[PDB]
């Protein structure tokens, strides 16, 4: 039944009126009763009436503490990615530097130029990225879609425990220039994400479906084998950039969209993606979860290699939504297994 939606896993785009933009968590059902999580990754252009900022023009005297410039070694569709850190420097300062000749957008005519460019000289040059900025853009009574409270049950970790993760249950801004990247990733404990871009030019997206996320891994640890031998999950480490062509050569199935100012993006739960900014822009992410997340945080494989990493305990999770399954769970006997193509079962009231 779900099998039958989306059984080419594309990229969709979907245009909610005000009346279903309203509800967060009833439109994100609403996109999976669709087949839209199948992709991994989902546009959703919301009403021309909405805004959640009046105007842009406070912010060129805010702070970015941590400015990276991004340094990218590798040839033939294959690179990593390294970060050096910048000192502070305001979001004026940045523009100024990203508009600069030095490190502005080339001219082209089709996007399929623009991203050629960018897969050509990746490793040259290296751009500085405004990212990971504690902070949103959101006026304080936007009630739709707004990053800073969007209710879904990932909100069991605060209410739980105290605990804030930066990013994670707390929005981020990043702040871009042309030929900054993201490389391939899914979230932290596998989560949803949700990405608004404010303003500036545009951010260009690559995905790989979740039902053939293992594929990409096999992939990756075969061009990384050293990477892989060191952590069980070296793709968290957001340092390993692969070309499209690359994911063709090795029949990784994968789709692009190209994300404009005024849109939001959604990637889904073991949704592999990638990109890079056109040019100076601005964006907003954080985590979110379904129901349907729960089983995918269960079994998510991290990163074994830093102290630092993010991991979220499960264990509020199934006592509350899965509770026959909490004593074999904690006796290691749940083997549950995932089915990428089913839909969140919030989406009963869709289908
Ligand atoms: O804005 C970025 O660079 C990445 C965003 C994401 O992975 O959602
Ligand atoms: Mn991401
Ligand atoms: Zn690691």
């Amino acid at each position: 039944e779900s099998e039958t939606l989306n059984p080419s896993a594309r990229i969709m785009t979907f245009y909610p009126t005000m009346e279903e933009f309203r509800n967060f968590s009833r439109y994100i059902a609403y996109i999976e009763s669709q087949g839209a999580h199948r992709a991994g990754l989902a546009k959703v252009v919301p009403p021309k009436e909405w805004k959640p900022r009046a105007s842009y023009d406070d912010i060129d005297d805010l702070v970015i503490p941590a400015p990276i410039q991004q340094l990218v070694t590798g040839q033939s569709g294959l690179f990593t990615q390294y970060n050096i850190q910048k000192k502070a420097m305001t979001v004026r300062e940045f523009r100024k530097i990203a508009n600069s000749d030095k490190y502005c957008t080339p001219r082209y005519s089709e996007f399929e130029e623009l991203e050629r460019k960018y897969w050509k000289n990746l490793t040259f040059n290296p751009p500085i990225y405004g990212a990971d900025v504690n902070g949103t853009l959101y006026e304080k009574h936007v009630d739709e879609w707004n990053i800073g409270r969007l209710r879904t049950i990932l909100d069991l970790v605060e209410k739980e425990s105290g605990i804030t993760i930066e990013g994670v249950n707390t929005p981020y801004l990043y702040f871009g220039m042309w030929k900054t990247s993201f490389a391939w990733h899914t979230e932290d404990m596998d989560l949803y994400s949700i990405n608004y871009l404010h303003f500036g030019e545009p951010k260009s997206w690559y995905s790989v479906p979740p039902e053939h996320g293992k594929r990409l891994e096999r992939l990756a640890k075969g061009f990384f084998p050293g990477s892989a031998q060191s952590c069980e999950a070296f793709l968290r480490h957001k340092m390993t950039l692969i070309s499209p062509l690359m994911l063709k050569k090795y029949g990784i199935p994968f789709d692009k969209v190209t994300q404009e100012a005024g849109e939001f993006m959604i990637t889904f739960p073991y949704g592999y993606h990638a990109g890079f900014n056109h040019g100076f822009n601005c964006a907003e992410s954080t985590n979110f979860a379904t129901r349907r997340w729960i089983e995918y945080g269960k079994q998510a494989v991290l990163c074994s290699c830093r102290k630092d990493m993010v991991k979220i305990s499960m264990d509020v999770f199934v006592r509350k939504f899965q509770p026959e399954r909490y004593k074999l769970w904690k006796a290691g006997k749940d083997n549950t297994v995932i089915d990428h193509t089913l839909p969140t079962p919030e989406a009963a009231e869709f289908l």
